């Protein structure tokens, strides 16, 4: 440990705040991500690559981890710079590209584990599961669901994404959210917050993005945190098709 | 404003613009300098921050600021850090320790509190009583490590005090105890959290107690939704009644 790690002490011992130090993670997207990346740095974890091609807007400043001054630049440039004043020892590796298919594998390659926080506009969100299966890299996917936080593990041999995307038609989050509520509902645990705003959602006459708010990215991120120390340390984790939801009405 | 684009269909304009201005009193700036970070990116613009500490090291692993705040007033870090994601919002802050005398009229003119005060200052249970007088409910924000925990003290409601001893004082372990033992006994027990309150009593040394990132990350999720929830009248929980959020759940 370190003074700035001293009020970690008893739920980490120093070996494991240690190990945490140098657990290489990749974090592909640095939108929500990049609330986890600070939640997760300040934790101890010091080994973090960032992937992301997309530069700062106006409507990423209601959730996501920038400033008005940060407008315009590359996100992967604007979240280096906060991460590491923050650290400045930490290991923050940043690349200001989009992921494709011919990329994906070396930039996977050398990690422990991955947070996929990928469009999935872009083309390799679900190829990007594959191969760190291939390469016994479990996978977080973080959600923001407004007032709750969402995440599922993808673990190397356990079910994959796919098993709720359909043989012919695309994939995106409404569909993981409403296998969230559709599950919830199954035990008896309807999320009737969350049924109400997919309702609203697609109900919609434009064509939008999917709202979100600082709640849940700030929630996810302290479960994202959670779930590597696990990870790392080896502790128990639900894997896909089991999910971790939190939010104030649980 | 595009900047509360993504706050659709969760928020109409009418509560978008009422939280705007809805004035915020936070008393101290560790574990509300998360909160106040993500409040001001939900939309809560009116915040006032009281806070006498500086920045220290020990404070990085879980509050919102930087190796260059440390030595530094965290009110002015703080606000620095505010106005750097909202130049036009309206943060006052006060680089004081709160006392008998000047707690009141720091409360003055606020609907709502955020109570993260040190139990070794004079004032947290008195700054609670303040508020109860002026119909400010007051938000208890705590941080278990991997769990946050908030409880609402409700004007008209119990006080932090029924959980008091009269004969000894009064920190957030007491909190804890009783969250922990009220888990149990309604048959939900949190046996991770029992477990970090034996660690830590049984520790030789005497050290204020541990904190994570996860906690407090979580908490200030927790806070934001309770403040809209205060600002738009809906319902929530008061104490004795509390919320606990964690991993599972
Ligand atoms: C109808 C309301 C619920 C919509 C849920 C969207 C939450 C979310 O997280 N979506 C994306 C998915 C891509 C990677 C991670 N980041 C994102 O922003
Ligand atoms: C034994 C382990 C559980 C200890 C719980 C401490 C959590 C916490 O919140 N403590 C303080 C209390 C003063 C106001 C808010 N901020 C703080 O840091």
């Amino acid at each position: 440990m370190k003074h700035r790690y001293s009020r970690n002490r008893l739920y980490l011992n120093p070996k494991e705040q240690e190990l945490i130090k140098d657990y290489p993670i990749l974090l592909g997207g640095a939108g929500i991500g990049s609330i986890i990346a600070e939640c997760a740095l300040r934790f101890g974890f010091e080994n973090i690559t960032i992937v992301d091609g997309d530069h700062v807007e106006n409507s990423n400043l209601n959730r996501q981890n920038y400033t008005e001054g940060d407008v315009s630049v590359n996100k992967v440039e604007a979240i280096k710079a906060r991460l590491k004043s923050i650290n400045s020892k930490a290991n923050i590796k940043i690349h200001n590209c989009f992921l494709t298919s011919d990329n994906v594998e070396e930039y996977i390659k050398g990690h422990k584990v991955a947070i996929n926080a990928l469009d999935f506009s872009s083309e390799v969100p679900l190829l990007f599961d594959e191969i760190c299966q291939k390469m016994d890299i479990p996978v977080l996917h973080p959600y923001n669901l407004g007032w709750g936080g969402l995440v599922t593990i993808i673990s190397p041999k356990g079910l994959s994404l796919n098993s709720i995307a359909k043989k012919g038609e695309k994939f995106n989050e409404l569909n993981v959210v409403e296998y969230v509520s559709s599950y919830m509902r199954f035990w008896g645990k309807p999320q009737e917050w969350l049924e109400d705003i997919i309702y609203k959602f697609k109900n919609e006459r434009e064509k939008l993005s999917p709202p979100q708010l600082s709640v849940g990215s700030w929630v996810v991120a302290g479960m994202c945190t959670h779930i590597l120390f696990n990870i790392a340390t080896q502790r128990e984790i639900k894997s896909f098709p089991e999910f971790y939801l939190s939010s104030l009405e649980g």
